[PDB]
């Protein structure tokens, strides 16, 4: 009867209208801190530095472009001396700093892979410790860490220090993402649980505009990192004024704290007359009513569903986080491609929302996934001579994958049974990050062929699109109460 208590104190009042906004505001930096290795680690055109013994010193080939490997040993030797990087559009990047060109090309992918590896451990550890210390405490620690370990990376004199600090920043950021929604959805009524779920998505989708503006505003990478990591201190200074969730207090066993929090929120809302009526006995009379992860194993009915759901999550995450990177090579500047990519998610979600309930849950998923897969696989045959279809197909694929993410979230939310839903959603989201981890890993094979990663990126969604035909349709049906009655 917690919902009735919320409607008694006022339900959706000023307390919510302040706290939800002030808790969702810092999510505008997710897009900036996630896809930063497009502006902070761009590769400009470079060539071998001739010896200081002096135009014709390099074996230029492929339409006269200077060659970056050899240096005409005699007026066929490795450089081992240095490179002359261009400074017309990219004054300084990571490759310009430690010379990760033509011999250590895979280290950019390695850094991205480590940054993504530092997301799984966060989502695990700080999700475990969120239900044992308190949402607000963990949020405060996350706010402190994202600024402490994020601003000192801009002064790293070596590569491993930068990698480790980025890993820790991702560790904090993974926890902030989960805890934000976990604390936000608790204070809202049951009838407004889906409205806030879509709110976070559009907040995330707006951060690409800020990234595009800021990157142009400051070209330097150290200053860019400092600026994108600084505001977390301001967000942290105020973060002591939040109110702990009442549901967690009630479930823990301490009802006095729940009572006090209810009175306090009543004072903020201005309904103290009902708070005074609220007492200990009525709470014990109204809330008197108030699953292992291995149960998925040794029970085929849930294992069969979980396997397919995890496969879909993995395929979607792999395709999405392989697509969004490597903006270079499209002919158009990365700055413009950023805003173009950020301008296609809104219509993707808008169209997908209608089609989940109009066409069907599974029809929409299969159509979107197949279209994205074929569109991406098509990109690997047309030559780079073109400059229009290359961008059109990429943006269409990105939007389609965003719509696929919007559809699968609701599909898994409404598919699983009631009691095991909380752990099933977490397990499904867990497999949505291994694909992101492995995305930079398979891009390292670009040395073998110049489009093999692109072919790999299109085969997985195409294969997964035919896998959705093995799940029941559940449109316009009651939520399955339990496993016993779960038959159709
Ligand atoms: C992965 O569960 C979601 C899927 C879609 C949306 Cl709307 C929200 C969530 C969500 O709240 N999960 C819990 C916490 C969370 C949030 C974001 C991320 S994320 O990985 O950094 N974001 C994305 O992948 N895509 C975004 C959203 C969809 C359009 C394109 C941009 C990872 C975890």
């Amino acid at each position: 009867a917690f919902n009735d208590l919320l409607q008694q104190v006022g339900g959706v009042g000023r307390f919510q209208q302040i706290q939800v906004t002030l808790v969702v505001l810092p999510l505008l930096l997710m897009a900036s801190h996630n896809t930063l290795q497009n502006f902070t680690a761009a590769i400009p055109t470079h060539h071998c530095r001739p010896p200081a013994d002096a135009e014709v010193w390099l074996p230029r080939d492929r339409q006269g472009q200077p060659e970056s490997c050899l240096r005409f040993t005699s007026p066929t030797e490795p450089c081992t001396d240095g490179w002359i990087y261009d400074n017309s559009t990219f004054p300084s990047t990571i490759v310009t700093e430690w010379d990760l060109v033509c011999s250590h090309r895979a280290l950019r992918q390695l850094a991205q892979s480590l940054y993504m590896v530092g997301v799984l451990l966060g989502a695990m550890v700080f999700g475990y410790l969120a239900d044992r210390l308190g949402r607000r405490k963990v949020l405060i620690l996350n706010y402190l860490q994202t600024a402490v370990s994020g601003t000192c990376a801009a002064f790293a004199p070596n590569f491993p220090i930068y990698c480790a600090f980025r890993l820790l920043s991702g560790m904090a950021l993974a926890g902030i993402s989960l805890n934000c929604m976990t604390l936000n959805v608790e204070w809202m009524p049951i009838h407004t649980r889906a409205c806030v779920g879509t709110l976070i998505g559009y907040v995330y989708s707006l951060g690409q505009f800020l990234l595009a503006g800021v990157a142009y505003a400051v070209p330097h990478w150290r200053h860019l990192q400092l600026l994108v990591s600084a505001p977390f201190f301001a967000f942290f200074i105020y973060s002591w004024f939040f109110i702990e969730s009442a549901r967690w207090h009630s479930s823990s066993g301490r009802l006095d704290l729940t009572l006090r929090a209810l009175q306090r929120v009543a004072r903020i809302n201005g309904k103290r007359e009902e708070g005074a009526k609220l007492s200990m006995e009525v709470l014990r009379a109204s809330l008197q009513k108030e699953a292992s992860a291995m149960e998925l194993l040794r029970c085929p009915t849930l294992r069969h569903l979980f396997l397919c759901l995890s496969m879909l999550w993995f395929a979607t995450s792999f395709a999405y986080y392989g697509l969004v990177m490597d903006l270079q090579g499209f002919g158009v500047s990365i700055y413009l491609i950023q805003v173009i990519f950020g301008a296609v998610d809104l219509p993707a979600k808008l169209v997908g929302f209608l089609v989940i309930n109009s066409l069907g849950r599974r029809p929409a998923q299969m159509a979107a996934l197949l279209l994205a897969g074929i569109c991406i696989l098509l990109n690997g045959v047309i030559p780079q001579d073109q400059s229009i279809v290359r961008t059109s197909l990429a943006v269409l694929g990105k939007g389609c994958l965003a719509a696929s993410f919007n559809c699968i979230f609701l599909y898994t939310g409404e598919l699983y049974p009631t009691m095991i839903r909380q752990t099933g959603m977490g397990m499904g989201s867990t497999m949505a990050r291994v694909g992101s981890i492995v995305s930079p890993l398979v891009s390292m094979t670009a040395e073998l062929y110049p489009s093999m990663p692109l072919f790999i990126y299109g085969a997985v969604p195409v294969a997964a699109s035919a896998v959705t035909v093995l799940l029941p349709e559940t449109l316009g049906q009651p939520l399955p109460d339990t496993v016993q009655d779960l038959e159709s």
